[PDB]
C-alpha cells in the first residue's frame, strides 16, 4: 500500500485502486512526451506498448522507430551481444 | 575461383587472392560512406565489425548509434520479439 501511495505521488496512477497505468501512459502519447511514456511503459514490463508508443511518436515529427527496433533486441543471457553493446553505447543517445 | 573474380569486379576485395575485405572497409570509412561500409562488413559475416564501423562513424560528425544497437540485438528464433518488429519497421529507414 505505500509502494501504491508513492506511485500515486509520483503520477503514475491516479487515485484509488487502479492496476494499470494506461490513463498515464495515453495523457503522456498526448502531451508529446513520446520517449518518457516509453520508458514508463517499459517500467511497467510491456516491451510492446513501448515499441508501439515509440512508433507513433516517430510517424510524427525517425531516430524513434530505430529506437524501438533497437529495444526490441533485449536478451536475458549475460553475455549477449545485445546486452554489452547497448551498456556500451547507451551513454551516446541524446 | 569465379567468385572471388567476381567480388574484385565488385570491388569488394582488392586484387589478388587475398580472402578479406578489410582495405575496403578502411577506404569507405575514409570516403565518408558510413551506412555501406556496416553492410559491407556485415555481409561477410562481422556484426562486431558492423557496430564498430557505426559507433565510429556516430562519434564523428548520432542515429549511427541506435542502428548500432539495434543491429546488435539479432536473434535468429523464428517466432523472437526482433525479428517481428525489425522486419516491419525496416522499411522505415532513410
Amino acid at each position: 500500500e505505500e509502494r501504491i501511495l508513492a506511485l500515486q505521488l509520483c503520477g503514475w496512477i491516479k487515485k484509488g485502486t487502479d492496476v494499470d497505468v494506461g490513463p498515464f501512459l495515453n495523457s503522456l502519447v498526448q502531451e508529446g512526451e513520446w520517449e518518457r511514456a516509453a520508458a514508463v511503459a517499459l517500467f511497467n514490463l510491456d516491451i510492446r506498448r513501448a515499441i508501439q508508443i515509440l512508433n507513433e511518436g516517430a510517424s510524427s515529427e525517425l531516430n524513434l522507430n530505430v529506437v524501438a527496433m533497437a529495444l526490441s533486441g533485449y536478451t536475458d543471457e549475460k553475455n549477449s551481444l545485445w546486452r554489452e553493446m547497448c551498456s556500451t553505447l547507451r551513454l551516446q543517445l541524446n
